[PDB]
């Protein structure tokens, strides 16, 4: 019978597609061994054959779906002042607050884009024909309770349209033709604001503006946008058991175990 | 005659290839007017024509380049454990020591892309045939003093192998296959050390080991390596007269000034 503690073991190397019972009467040493052959191979495939990261090439991936939909690419500062915080309006009573990463006394590493994209779209509406059409993807932290859904370090897409063609349908067409296009289950569920949830996992986060929040950013025209980790994506579209297997990591790669 | 505060304005609004001379007898608003008119021009032929930005296409074309080459592209974690800094051997001696943004009692955020690249080139030795050829590019955070060609918040592009092939002359076929690949002029110049300079400005530093540090990261092997900061890649290719138009900002779009 094997230990939980080489059960836990058995369960780093294993990979969802594998089609091994570790309920079986095989030894801990012999069923690792396999596993652990299997696993070299995997990362040996990869290093001969296509050799990409599956967080960067998915972002490319996603890059290239907003660019060709119009959408300009933005890359704003992780290191955020801590005031944007509050204007975004969270304090003490929301649940955010207490998620900040503080790094001196006036700066966070940000835990969301929208105040970055409220600037941006704030500063080329000066500059660029309606709609104004942006997105950014990468990092955004939190301190999160250990969970199988969490990160404190993630990664997240942001768009946002702004002006005109800002209504429900254009939104729910944007989200559609998204995870359609990446090959992700998904349902939408829904100041307007909707969920898009795969099973009880959140997706992605959506909003129709205005919203009275607008005016303090300098924004006073329709909008829709929505926010999406690409880790749960990746969790979802490779069927990992926790996130922690598509994170920036030095414990897996492309959701293989490094340890062998 | 305008006043130096005028002229810091103009300046925000001229980009390198202008043919504009602010010490013409041109009064203030008309030649402010004008380059605003061009600066929207500019940002318009971005959005209806290409609409990536400067630093994400780079590291795609940088990735390209590593990936073609054979290197396994690294996503490791931009929060890393304080503990890698003293291991580096940076002690307060050392100048780096007192640059390290620290995040909570045991955190920071990274200074340098080598505590991981070492990790990852430890850990795929036991999976992946010799040599072991990695790279990564993503963020990196060191305080600095106000300099033209420093900022706070950069992208590093590292890049190791280990094992068999990692001479001096193999390194530097690298360093010179990729920047004439990237269009940037340079010279070389040099526990063997070298520094790819661009007139005096160091876009890089390589090295070529063994040397006694990599013994605490578990590394007995030959290597060659590399970093090369991306928005000094940048400063050089467009000619920005300050690294501040390269960088992660909410005042710079691919080099034009966001406050139009
Ligand atoms: N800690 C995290 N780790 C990974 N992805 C995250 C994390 N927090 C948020 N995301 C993703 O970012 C999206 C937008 O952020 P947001 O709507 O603020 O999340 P949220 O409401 O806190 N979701 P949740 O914490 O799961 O209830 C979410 O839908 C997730 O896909
Ligand atoms: N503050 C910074 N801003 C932008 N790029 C940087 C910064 N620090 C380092 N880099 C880049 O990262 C490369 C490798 O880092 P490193 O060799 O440690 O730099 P360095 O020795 O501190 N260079 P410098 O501070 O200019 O004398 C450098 O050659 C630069 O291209
Ligand atoms: N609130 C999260 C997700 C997000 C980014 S733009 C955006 C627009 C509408 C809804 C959500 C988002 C955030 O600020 O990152
Ligand atoms: N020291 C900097 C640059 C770098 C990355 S890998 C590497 C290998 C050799 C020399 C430099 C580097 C750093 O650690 O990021
Ligand atoms: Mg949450
Ligand atoms: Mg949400
Ligand atoms: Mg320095
Ligand atoms: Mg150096």
């Amino acid at each position: 019978a094997l230990t939980k503690s080489q059960t836990d073991r058995l369960e780093v190397l294993l990979n969802p597609k594998d089609e091994i019972s570790l309920n079986s009467g095989k030894p801990f040493r012999e069923l690792e061994s396999e596993l652990l052959s299997r696993r070299k191979k995997d990362l040996q495939q990869i290093y001969a054959e296509e050799r990409e990261n599956y967080l960067g090439k998915l972002e490319r991936e996603i890059t290239r779906f907003f660019v060709d939909r119009g959408f300009l690419e933005i890359k704003s500062p992780i290191l955020i002042p801590l005031e944007y915080i509050e204007r975004m309006g969270i304090d003490n009573d929301t649940e955010l607050s207490k998620q900040i990463f503080r790094v001196d006394k006036n700066f966070c590493l940000r835990p969301m884009l929208a105040p970055n994209l409220y600037n941006y779209l704030r500063k080329l509406d000066r500059a660029l024909p309606d709609p104004i059409k942006i997105f950014e993807i990468g990092p955004c932290y939190r301190k999160e309770s250990d969970g199988k859904e969490h990160l404190e370090e993630f990664t997240m897409l942001g768009f946002q349209q702004m002006g005109s063609g800002c209504t429900r349908e254009n939104l729910e067409s944007i989200i559609t033709d998204f995870l359609n296009h990446l090959g992700i289950d998904f349902k939408i569920v829904g100041g307007d604001t909707l969920d898009v949830m795969h099973g009880d996992l959140e997706l992605s986060s959506a909003g129709v503006g205005p919203i009275p929040l607008d005016r303090e950013w300098g924004i006073d025209k329709p909008w829709i946008g929505a926010g999406f980790g690409l880790e749960r994506l990746l969790k979802v579209k490779h069927d990992f058991k926790n996130i922690k297997r598509a994170a920036r990591s030095e414990s897996y790669y492309n959701g293989i175990s490094t340890n062998l």
